């Protein structure tokens, strides 16, 4: 089998993308956020604090005649940007772009945090890490493409995501028309239950390239790239008049500068971000600084190949015995 659905920006800065999702029977289409940083498949749903629900569709498991209460299940997630959501969980069924599971663990969410609440276009997450991430108690649960995987021609998903355009998620298949040139594949670590692997180092604009191991995950559900400060700083180093704010909370820049590309390596192999991926726009309405879509992971703890590195890139997640991450041109 496989499947193929178009993902979506969620604005006009691409903060996130949202593919549609259907749940149950008869099915009830989400939006859902693809986070391959994550492992649970949560859903807004009837169980959802009413105060806490504002504009997002909600799944509701006693229309579905396919849903049944995954008894003593309870799950609790924290996200790297501080919100967080928690629940009980159903099984239904769940297809993404023609591709069906049964039996999918649904987390229905009874709590979600303000930052869930305050974004009406993202109806929950399909979590696309590892499965040893999974948050589900005492049971942990797989993930949609870990339950998919055995039926896939090939166990792999690509993600193609767009430049403020839509772009897709594919599953069980490579689409040779999506990419040019070659796909360069390089090592994961499973380790710490994300698709993590080591670019081998970076140029800004028309420099030199710096090689330099650099160990990262691929992060869909992350909207900015999250580099060492070393990294960081010499990329705004050549932005007249940028800077890191604290109270902004990161590097921020003048509007009407032109900014500079970015490449990261893997492998012998390079993806250029153009340096318009990189303005992430005014600090407030009507500012004249602009956000920076390239900042520091010092704070983090992890490197982050978020959505500003990945959409430059056709992004190969296979999950073969041994996995592995392939990145192309596009």
């Amino acid at each position: 089998s496989t499947g193929s659905a178009t993902t979506t920006p969620i604005d006009s800065l691409d903060d996130a993308y949202i593919t549609p999702v259907q749940i149950g029977t008869p099915a009830q289409t989400l939006n859902l956020d693809f986070d391959t940083g994550s492992s649970d498949l949560w859903v807004f749903s009837s169980e959802t604090t009413a105060s806490e629900v504002d504009g997002q569709t909600i799944y509701t498991p006693s229309k579905s005649t396919t849903a049944k209460l995954l008894s003593g299940a309870t799950w609790s997630i924290s996200y790297g940007d501080g919100s967080s959501s928690s629940g009980d969980v159903y099984t239904d069924t769940v297809s993404v772009g023609g591709l069906t599971v049964t039996g999918q663990a649904v987390e229905s969410a009874k709590k979600v945090s303000s930052s869930f609440t305050e974004d009406s276009t993202i109806d929950g997450l399909l979590g696309l890490a590892f499965s040893t991430l999974n948050t589900v108690s005492p049971t942990q649960q797989k993930t949609f493409f870990d339950n998919a995987k055995a039926s896939l021609d090939s166990p792999v998903f690509t993600a193609d995501l767009g430049y403020h355009a839509p772009g897709t998620y594919n599953f069980g298949f490579i689409d040779t028309t999506a990419y040019t040139g070659s796909i360069t594949y390089t090592a994961v670590s499973t380790k710490q239950g994300f698709w993590e692997w080591t670019s081998t180092g970076y140029a800004v604009g028309s420099g030199t390239f710096k090689s330099t191991s650099i160990d990262g995950i691929a992060d869909t559900g992350t909207t900015l790239l999250y580099l060492p400060a070393t990294v960081v700083s010499a990329y705004w180093a050549q932005v007249s008049g940028a800077k890191s704010s604290s109270s902004v909370g990161g590097y921020v820049f003048p509007c009407s500068a032109t900014l500079p590309s970015f490449t990261f390596g893997v492998g012998s192999a390079r993806i250029v971000i153009p340096g318009d991926y990189i303005d992430f726009g005014p600090i407030s309405t009507g500012s004249s600084s602009c956000f920076g879509g390239i900042q520091s992971s010092a704070g983090i703890g992890i490197n982050i190949f978020g959505d500003v590195a990945l959409k430059a890139a056709f992004v190969v997640f296979n999950g073969a015995t041994t996995p592995t991450l392939g990145f192309a041109s596009k």
